[PDB]
């Protein structure tokens, strides 16, 4: 509704704080290539892949837009305003736009490449509102919008997996032609828009607890409930006798309590200091993992559990945390100093430590002849009276995941983090419409393999409205805040360098402010 | 029935931005303890981070439908998975919903 | 201290840049940022209109006052004008203080 010479949109990047809510908007420039020559191709694992790694699926010519990382929507300063001042947040609604679209045709002769406007060429866009396609967003892939608004990103290619037996397929395997969906077709001067409203979801926990689960008592007062203090006589000839006391300040571990820690599935502990770890290769063998249909899948990061106990910070659970990486880090076999390993430390007060046993139970019936023996609980499922915390969310990381559609689920919170949505934000699909090269002058029923090489660029705006939960605390003393360091440095954190490269020094989490259990 | 396995929900084309621990030992040379991190992707799907776990299990004993591939002994009761109430062992039948067999 | 008016809210900054236009992407997805751009520049027209308020001279002095004047003597180039090569020059730093007023 514009034409060649009128812009179809404007650049809105700002954030807006109304104090009950914050509305963050991001506009970015994208570049969409032609994927796999306008073809749907089936893909599968090769021979020699282990049983665990086999897959079967389809790659599509279509691309897709992914805003599902937080730093897309928040600047490091806007993230600080949120995490320092608030006990929780959730998304409300979003608004998406594609505008200022440009389709460029590319010709190559000799070594000289030539790029030109193709004014009549079209790009196709559809959002999947009814969740009919396989939903790949919640898998924490790349291709999401950049953190930094001046970066130009490449739109990732869409592809999906279905059932496989080995590297083959079964009869239930679904094939989806995305051409089989209604999609808006846009020339330069056409724009795309849609709106989305998040379903009701719990606020995230932007707080840490000011009390441990087992410390909820009154330190001054004794209980009126007795516990068994002694199974044997105190002094004299040792003899079996049952003696009962009332627990109190001096023994807190012995008191009766109303609640249990959350469930655990135990992790292997790793030291960050070199040579304090066993010499052997055991990321896979010593791993905690689940088993489906013959395949062992690593449990990563897994159920939310504290990363380490008190003054253990040098240790982290193996596969039990999110691990980011520094700008410029190699994608294969990077050193510990290159990656940024996150920390669950705040949830010590409720969730078990990932590397420690849940507890201990008795495995026998004792008697005068048989002494009591007790077994160790490495894994525990939900018991009545458990209370736990979800894994934290970071500036870098999943905002949401799609809850799988199944008969049942238990506490459907995504294990990488974020919000579980039955109806998440839909997938936005985009491809370049094929433009044939010159046909032969005699009819041929063969399909065209000959296409004009072209790509498209444009602008993409995303606007999310977030609801805030303000901090009500009465504590007298000050609270921990997320702060920059005042000491001088060559580079400012969360900033470009001399070469124009934007980097993030650390994985900022959302839990600073405190709250009582 | 589902058209996707729970651990296959990913995009087969694209790598993750999350690192995992690829190596607890040095790749080549003198073997030495070192922690090496990669990004999971198409080639290793089993190693990627995932949002969900499979349902709960209470394990069963496996039987073959072909004659003589089963142990020779009588164990419908003894080798059974069963619960316990008030002194009585009750057989767990059919029990929590679980797949009957894996592939092939 | 260089001169002019001090404004708490001066005329705002007008910022402009050319939107990046990427060159052809690779045909396989890469998460690296684009370093490859179509070289381009922009030209256009810019108008500025300021309205100025004047304070007229009320003086009662009898004798004439110093004015800023051109020199009538002949010269190769006219002041505040282009030369033969088309170059515009300003011969002198004209100031604003000529008319007189009592303390």
């Amino acid at each position: 509704a514009d034409g060649v010479g009128n812009s179809s949109g404007n650049w809105h990047c700002d954030s807006q704080w109304l104090g009950d809510r914050v509305i963050t908007t991001s506009t970015r420039t994208w570049a969409l290539p032609t994927y796999n020559n306008h073809l749907y191709k089936q893909i599968s694992s090769q021979s020699g892949a282990t049983n665990d790694n086999h897959y079967f699926g389809y790659s599509t010519p279509w691309g897709y837009f992914d805003f599902n990382r937080f730093h897309c929507h928040f600047s490091p300063r806007d993230w600080q305003r949120l995490i320092n001042n608030n006990w929780g947040f959730r998304p409300k609604r979003l608004n998406f736009k594609l505008f200022n679209i440009q389709v460029k045709e590319v010709t190559q002769n000799d070594g000289t490449t030539t790029i030109a406007n193709n004014l009549t060429s079209t790009v196709q866009v559809f959002t999947d509102s009814e969740y009919q396609l396989p939903y790949v967003l919640g898998s924490a892939h790349q291709g999401c919008l950049p953190p930094f608004p001046a970066d130009v990103f490449m739109v990732p290619q869409y592809g999906y997996l279905t059932l496989n037996n080995g590297s083959q397929a079964v009869g239930r395997s679904s094939f989806y032609c995305l051409e089989y969906f209604p999609s808006q077709m846009l020339r330069t001067g056409n724009n795309f828009q849609f709106s989305y409203t998040f379903e009701d979801v719990p606020f995230h926990s932007s707080y840490a607890h000011s009390q441990s689960l087992d410390r909820l008592m009154n330190p001054l007062i004794d209980q009126y409930l007795y516990y068994l203090n002694r199974t044997q006589t105190a002094s004299g000839t040792q003899q079996s006798r049952l003696l009962f006391s009332q627990a109190g300040p001096t023994s807190m571990s012995l008191q009766a309590k109303n609640w249990l820690p959350g469930p655990c599935y135990r992790q292997q502990r790793l030291s960050k200091q070199a040579n304090d770890n066993n010499n052997s290769n055991f990321p896979w063998t010593g791993a905690t993992k689940y088993h489906l249909n013959g395949r062992d899948s690593l449990v990563n990061p897994g159920p939310a559990m504290a990363s380490h106990k008190d003054d253990k910070e040098k240790f982290f659970p193996m596969h039990g945390t999110l691990i980011f990486g520094k700008e410029g880090t190699n994608a294969n076999n990077a050193d510990l100093e290159n990656v940024m390993i996150t920390d669950e430390e705040e949830i010590r007060t409720t969730n078990p430590v990932a590397t420690e046993q849940y507890g201990t139970v008795s495995n026998n019936l004792q008697n005068s002849n048989a002494g009591p023996t007790t077994g160790t609980v490495n894994h525990q499922g939900a018991l009545p009276g458990m209370v736990w915390q979800d894994r934290d969310v970071y500036l870098q990381g999943p905002i949401w995941a799609k809850i799988p559609h199944t008969d049942g689920h238990f506490h459907p919170s995504p294990l990488m983090g974020g919000f579980g949505l039955k109806h998440p934000p839909p997938q936005i699909m985009i491809k370049n419409t094929p433009v044939p090269a010159n046909p032969p002058t005699n009819f041929s029923a063969a399909k065209f393999a000959s296409f004009i090489t072209q790509y498209s660029t444009g602008q993409v705006s995303v606007e999310i409205e977030w609801e805030l939960q303000k901090e009500n605390s009465k504590r007298w003393n000050p609270e921990i805040q997320y702060t920059s360091n005042y000491n001088k440095s060559v580079n400012v954190d969360f900033t470009v360098d001399t070469n124009g490269v934007y980097s993030e020094p650390r994985p900022i989490g959302t839990r600073y402010l405190t709250r009582n259990l």
